[PDB]
């Protein structure tokens, strides 16, 4: 959802 | 959603 | 949704 | 929706 790479 | 690179 | 590269 | 490249 919130930053990450893929997903979240 | 926010951020990230893919998705999210 | 908001940045990102591909979608969100 | 706002920023990114692709789609959002």
């Amino acid at each position: 959802v919130v930053g990450g790479v893929v997903g979240g």
